[PDB]
DNA sequence: GCGCACCGAAAGGTGCGTATTGTCT
């Protein structure tokens, strides 16, 4: 699954609170202004603020005061569940390089989509710069505290145009392109995941889950889908045309905040509730 | 954006809107 979320300067804190290599750097954008490897948390703040740091002028001045200001970009790729059983309960590590190569391959064609503006004597260029900064971070529990793995690739609002100079990303490509880009990730997952000698079952809809774990089983492992049923169920919904607003209510309000936990104790808990749910992964 | 109004200063820049699958941000 891929979702993106445009953030802006109240999303600073959520955005600054996402933070092998669980948090690295992607982009010729980075690769620029000398970025790679593990995030720099400090760095990342800045940039999101709009600071290249390298004693330049701070970025976004055009930002109109009525106007929320932009900080970035966030794509959040998600795995089917039994991906994330397979790899988080039954511990096997080449998964989570597949999810990792898969967002790196798909965000590279996000990146081939950067593109910034230029007026030019009141004419205006759309220009494709193809370079992006971003931070991503990859994540492994849900809100509700079952097996789920994410990355939220947070690209910072700003791109380097063919001039050297530093603006804005004008998004508007890559946002339109998410239905597409997730299919990029799903393909590159499952490309990697057969890989690694697993069956895929497709359902129709482009999605797949590890042919060995069934339905129930995957239920019993993905309680904030219960919950968002739930909150249809109570409303007397139908979840095949519920509005935006609704289906937003849904999602939002019947979500818990992210707490604290022990970790060890949790896997313990995940190898058990399997065992209960009858999972054999292989 | 379906080009505007408004920001800063570069006869220049930005938000805005965009998005809509599920494992559920």
């Amino acid at each position: 699954m891929l979702s993106h979320m445009v953030l802006t300067r109240q999303d600073i804190g959520r955005a600054a609170s996402y933070y092998g290599d669980a948090s690295e750097w992607q982009g010729k954008g980075a690769e620029e202004l000398g970025l790679s490897g593990e995030v720099d948390s400090k760095r990342f703040r800045e940039l999101l603020a709009g600071n290249i740091g390298e004693g330049h002028r701070i970025m976004r001045s055009a930002t109109r005061q009525d106007s929320k200001e932009r900080i970035g970009l966030d794509l959040t790729f998600s795995a089917p569940k039994s991906v994330s059983l397979q790899a988080l309960v039954a511990g096997d590590a080449e998964i989570i390089k597949a999810h990792d190569r898969a967002v790196a391959r798909t965000l590279e064609q996000a990146e081939a989509r950067a593109q910034a503006r230029q007026k030019i004597q009141g004419k205006t260029r759309i220009e494709t710069t193809g370079n992006l900064v971003i931070g991503k971070f990859r994540h492994e529990t849900s809100r509700e505290r079952d097996p789920q793995l994410h990355t939220h690739a947070v690209i910072l609002n700003m791109t380097k145009r063919s001039d050297g100079q530093w603006r804005a990303l004008k998004n508007d490509e890559i946002v339109k392109a998410t239905r597409y880009l997730g299919a990029v990730y799903n393909a590159e997952l499952a490309h990697e995941l057969q890989k690694l000698g697993y069956q895929l079952r497709y359902g129709k809809d482009g999605n797949f889950d590890l042919a060995h774990i069934d339905r129930q089983q995957i239920e019993g492992f993905s309680k904030r889908t219960e919950q968002i049923a739930e909150w249809y169920a109570a409303r007397g919904l139908d979840p095949n045309s519920v509005s935006l607003e609704q289906k937003q209510a849904a999602k939002v309000l019947s979500r818990a905040k992210k707490t604290s936990v022990d970790r060890e104790a949790l896997r313990a808990e995940w190898q058990a509730t399997a065992k209960e749910l009858g999972i054999d992964f292989s």
